[PDB]
């Protein structure tokens, strides 16, 4: 009683360690997780970290730790030529492609300009298990580090965008709100220098709660 | 910042449940695992399950269970027009793309012909945690099921290639070896209907024990 539309998985190999890139704050962002079946192709879209940034550096990493510096370095390259735009607007697609020969191809492409750059990384046993074990021993500190960096980066963006809004609003912003917002901005700046995720979240919320008039002001444009 | 070549994640959003397709034996094969940051595009190449198969069905699934039937079905489509070839030779690339708006694009492309079909899927917190808890409660049964399917598919491939080798050997195969191989093939066929991975593995080894001359004939023919 057979049917004839079935699809079969081709199982040739799996990756021994995670593969990814370094991102803002010294974090390893994974593109291909440990144990992914190969051949495979994974991409994710990234952006710039400051206004009018013209280039990014892709640092290719191998390992299970969240701090980039605690992983193995496989290679690096730049993608130049990113057209001037606000932080976070350019769309840079980073693709990790592993072929049947086990060769890793990494590329970064600007989705807007089409500019592309790429590298090829050519295809341990006790070192692998050592690295897996080093990660388990630091799993808690690594999670806390990753969450802190994410929170800091979100807080830095909010700091910068809010200051920009204050400047554009000018005399349209009531003095009481401006005082409240400036105080909240300074408090968030101080929190961002620390290592306490909860304090940064609280200062971000305290800032949003006093900044509601900025959005309304922008709309009268 | 003191330096100016930094790269940042575009969004923080992640997928709530794993996304994949149904594969031979009723298994969900994941293309994008749960908690993957978006936008993301993941592709993998699959193939046909029988010789000269001309079409495949892509059944898109969402969830954490290994049996396809235990996950949510999000849609299906066929890719037809596949040129005749041995099982496992056609290269069908399946791509899952989730854009910044959270919209899922699934496509299947025949790498030979460039023929392509696709669907767009537009995508529930208590149901999510429900589905997660049930996958953990059933982790062992699910793994046993997946491992059984993998062993069955291997045994079926072996049944088929051995029968092919026997037909190619013809009169070169001694009658006694042919009998023993036929008997071992029947035993394996019977084991494949069961639910015991070890019995199937044992029948595969027993087949290797009686196929030595068949393999020697096979090698000399390859020569
Ligand atoms: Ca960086």
């Amino acid at each position: 009683h057979h049917h004839h539309h079935h699809i079969e998985v081709l199982l040739l190999d799996v990756t021994p360690l995670s593969l990814g890139i370094e991102t803002m704050g010294g974090v390893m962002t994974t593109l291909i997780a440990k144990n992914t079946t190969i051949p495979t192709k994974h991409s994710q879209v990234f952006s710039t970290a400051e206004d009018n940034q013209s280039a990014v550096t892709i640092h290719v990493l191998q390992g299970e730790r969240k701090r980039a510096a605690d992983n193995k370095s496989l290679g690096q390259f730049n993608l130049d030529g990113i057209n001037p735009a606000p932080r976070g607007m350019p769309q840079i697609e980073v693709t990790f492609d592993i072929d049947a020969d086990g060769i890793l191809h990494v590329s970064a492409k600007d989705k807007n300009s089409g500019k592309e750059q790429k590298i090829t990384i050519k295809a341990n046993e006790d070192e692998i298990q050592k690295m897996v074990r080093d990660a388990e021993a630091n799993a808690e500190a690594d999670r806390k580090f990753e969450e802190l960096v994410q929170t800091r980066n979100q807080g830095d963006h909010l700091l910068h965008s809010t200051r920009k809004q204050v400047e554009e609003a000018g005399d349209k912003l009531p003095a009481d709100d401006k005082t409240a917002i400036e105080s909240a901005l300074t408090a968030l700046e101080t929190a961002l220098k620390g290592e306490d995720k909860a304090a940064i979240e609280a200062k971000m919320q305290e800032l949003a709660q006093v900044s509601q008039k900025l959005m309304e002001i922008a709309q009268q444009q």
